[PDB]
């Protein structure tokens, strides 16, 4: 799709004074299409070192620097990662969009011993300070584990984080994954989803990230997930494909979940950076012509093919 | 009914520089009426999807825009919910008196895994800052489980929410269900209602809105209401119809929770918004019929059903 | 008794530009006396609607405004409730000195449950800003269960809750009611009660109320109250007559309590509240008679039955 | 011993600011003498009535004004008790130098129930205001439970206060008694003491109050205690004697502590105040007489039944 | 080796106006080789007199000021320890570039009973006091026992302290020991070891303390430390030798960690300490000549045994 800066629907949250920084922010992130292609990047805290090195993984992916050289060689809308990954190579890397995910945890402590909690990891102000030194941050990220006994702190750490982050004009991106004692097998469950969209709502998030449904007898998961593209309204809502899957398989569900699940955008991680960097930008570029060029599926695995280039500016 | 500005009482905690405001928004909470029509928003987060999808609710409900076409065509005092939902559609419905709900939790954590615990979502200053941006917040929603084994912590955000809300001359609705593993089967009892009634008044709350109370051998519902109400106080007590029962039964008990029960006003959610935007645009006139002008149930049934409009009869 | 401002002894926290200050809340709540006679209104929270509606429970006291009449239209020396409940009132009651009891919790959670906590409701700002629009508020109130496991949460609530009170000239009353697990049985056993009265000292309140102490094989209630009268040193402790005795058998137990075992006055509840208007007002009368102007048992008696009158002027 | 002004080392968080505040509180909490002798009077919260009334406790002991008299007409280094105590009496006693006691908790939950924690009472900021308002305030103290399922909270309480002391030219006095689950009959064990005094050292401590630890067949009390001192380095260590036994026993205990065990002084609570007056002034005076100018046992006990006069002129 | 002020990379949290004291810190901590050689004096709470008196341990560690003497006499990068030990010493040692340990826990309480938590003891302003009273404060440390039920608390109190220390232009060294009842045999696998690099790297630290990894039936233990130092990417891995090993076995293993493991250098407390303060110095001299001078083994054991001395290269660092 394509859209102006005037069709950017400013949120009453943003305030007067921060409302065109918004709209540059909003503009960037979805590379003026309203689509948010994000590429994530914070999985050295969630998995340790599991996405990053072992077997079906690219021997690039073990040195960090490969995340930041697939976004800057890549199509991304934005690059999500902790505030110190990209403090420590921002300054080589300068021309992507970054999106500070706010809070982290390991995955040690599994659901059976505890239910998951991941804390908030910095205030905002050290964001704001390296936004301003040059720093191009367009947003921020965070994660809800609805469901969990920890639920509260997240809640209450997030709602506070999209004020503050509207405030400064920057976009806020929720991932909300219902996980806990309390949710077990309905993780993925159609409702679950739909609950998880509607609560990013209520909470004034730009975006919200979800688990793809299961398909039940009555639809498929893009089926599904229409209704949790419905229930965040007016944020939008963004999912994944599989990380087992084909490259036209993973392009198709990315397809159906924007045409048929009414999806804004998608965000893809280890699917990327566990190719070499030549297939990882290739990837990245099949999975932007769908989400922000309207690419069918085809012509889309033309270009992670290599048969066909993509760039931005056409 | 109808109040001057000179009819509100104005409580000690607001400050001599936030009086005007605080009767400003008292007056449009109440439409000049001294009753409070609320109408609840906020049932995305409590029973996430399960309030606006699925059997028996209409298909417009699953588009949160549903709501504010609802409280902006419709007749409502106030449109209580959470800061972030206000804040994404508040621009295009400005004409709308907005009670940001302060706290939320899902149902996902039953009371018999644990006990209920709903969090401040953000400070104060975020809503202000909402409000100097052009939304027209008029006040503030908190809800409180008594006898939780969190209660103090939500005591404690209640109290100081207050405070700041009347220093800002916000008005104050808490909504009081006493629920947790020392509740139980108490939930709904007469002395339950009742101290949860005063609870609110002690925290300096201008309404609490309480679940109705079950009826006893010696008194009705609306009658052991009445208790509740008077428990509460200078703070007035909002209840809630049944979500089930049909129209004519819900407009009466909202009728005889107001003249039997002593309530000023009413809190109604689903039993709005399940409901297709013309239907519930006259559930909303309905309702507000007995609220703000006093009608009997059956004139209301008529707005009910289409056979009469409704609008306000005095504006201030 | 009689005091003047000269006699108050005012303790070195009361900073100097608050000594004054402090001097007319000590006046004006113990009457000129230096006795505390303490009317409870904060019940509404602590046992929620029981002490106010119900058999043997006049039907005038379901309404909340009885308090305040009782306070206006009776003699007391302070009326102690919630900053929310003299808010709402406090302006057709305002010759009144008010006690702002700070924390409150409900007895909806037994002891057996779980230990006991009451929150500190607001912060002390909010009192102030009260008082600065006209609130006659005198001083402030909390409650400690000591021995409960969420001991450590009170004290250090209650220890900086001294020190502001006194920092702006305001009185402070500490109701002190060891209770948990570890006290159980030995709720009201003299030890306790003294140990209760002693820390009320090191926290450095003005007044600490306790509960009477059970007699002994050795000692009455009223002679173990003296020991911890002794206990707490220069802060003055008051305590409570029985809920469910005969009116002349109360007073002479506040007598007692006075004279026997030390208070320097007392804290009556439910006992005024339950009553009609006249007879509640007749009560509080006959307590302050006691406490304020040294009455004798049968005297203040006669002030009850409404056979003499008594006011403070004289 | 004898110190002056220019010996007092002090440490480098405290100011520049600070630095003469620091010296004048450092010179009257020890007496010029570099050893600080502490009188223990925060026990009304520790034990509550416990140590102030019943069977062999002087009836003078139940009125806490008694605490004061000794202080003032006794001979001590500080006077330690909590803010509010304090605040009810310091202006009847002005020459006190006083030791704000900044936690406190009660002896009602025991190990067995729940692990110990002793919270921050208030904010440094109140001593300060108190201070300013013509209190004798040379210094705080803190206790924390070293293997309590809550060390963490006394640790980052604990380290806070220190540095916040030191900037305001303040002495702090650590009590470190590790309590709890995990530590059970080694609380008094000679590692588990300098263990102990190893930490205080570590958080910036100007002393530490530790219990003694006991005998074992290699060394004696005292001559494990040595072990301790040495751990704390320029944090100095106190002690304490056996509570309320023989004037002699006692005396001769804590001549050990610092000749054999190498503490910098004592700190004595009920064995003092649960005395009558006169005897309780007395047992201060032949207290500070070995901590402060040195006397053998026999001399300081000729103080204690009054048969010489000990003063600090 | 060496580097110049413009070879460090100075990462995009250090504000303009602490760029220089960035690089005057970092300079002075690598002792103007990029390389970190760590002096660990933080045990004192961490095992509480353990490491300082017993059997096997010099007479001369039961005394604090042994490690000040050591740091000045030795050769070392920084000195680790706590705000409150340094505030008693510094002013009589003040020619030692001082690394604030901003965290400490006994070891009382074990995983069996209940998960590690080291809670940061004092506010950064407090370190910045004393830095602005004069002591050399070249950076701060930090400890997380990441899969410790308590893992959420030390994350966030190590990434807001990671952000403002480089406001302040102060280095960043961060222990990570996953530890807990979620981790117990699996602490010192290849895998952890590498995960504990990768989130150093994600808090944004300059260096970040591990342990070494075991050996498997693949890989050597520094073989294995590799993928850990590769995983912390700009981040630079710091390790240990055995407390327990031999000099020349010790030495060795410094030696390979750093040439096969791609250590950027190691830290180094008890194996120190307890020997008496001549012997002690002398490792100092033996560990700073492999990490800062490339010593071959064999030549730093012979500093070690006394025959050479050893002592800095150059000194642009001032």
């Amino acid at each position: 799709p394509k859209i102006t800066r005037d069709q950017v629907k400013v949120p009453a949250d943003v305030l007067a004074d921060a409302r065109e920084t918004y709209i540059d922010n909003y503009m960037k992130a979805t590379q003026g299409t309203g689509r948010l292609m994000l590429f994530a990047c914070d999985q050295k805290v969630e998995h340790l070192n599991g996405d990053f090195y072992g077997e079906g993984i690219d021997i690039s992916d073990s040195d960090p620097e490969h995340l930041f050289k697939i976004a800057d060689q890549g199509v991304c809308g934005v690059m999500a990662g902790q505030r110190g990954l990209i403090a420590r190579y921002a300054a080589d890397y300068p021309n992507v969009n970054y999106l500070v995910k706010m809070n982290s945890k390991t995955n040690l402590v599994k659901t059976a011993q505890d239910d998951p909690y991941s804390p908030q990891l910095h205030d905002i102000e050290a964001v704001l300070a390296m936004r301003d030194n040059g720093v191009n941050v367009v947003g921020l990220g965070y994660t809800l584990y609805l469901g969990s006994e920890y639920e509260a702190t997240m809640l209450a750490e997030a709602g506070q984080l999209v004020a503050q982050a509207h405030e400064e004009g920057l976009i806020v991106v929720l991932w909300i994954y219902p996980r806990g004692k309390a949710v077990g097998k309905d993780e993925k469950a159609p409702t679950t989803i739909a609950g998880a969209a509607g609560v990013a709502l209520c909470l004034g998030a730009d975006f919200v990230k979800v688990n793809p449904p299961v398909a039940t007898e009555d639809k498929t998961s893009a089926e599904n997930l229409a209704v949790a593209s419905a229930a965040a309204g007016r944020t939008g809502l963004v999912c994944a494909g599989g990380s087992t899957v084909e490259a036209k398989v993973f392009l198709q569900q990315l397809h159906d979940q924007i045409y048929i699940g009414g999806a804004s955008g998608n965000a893809t991680g280890r699917n990327i950076h566990q190719r070499s960097l030549d297939e990882a930008v290739r990837l990245t570029k099949a999975i932007s012509a769908i989400t922000l060029a309207d690419y069918d599926v085809d012509r889309a695995l033309a270009v992670f093919n290599g048969e066909e280039d993509f760039a931005l500016h056409h």
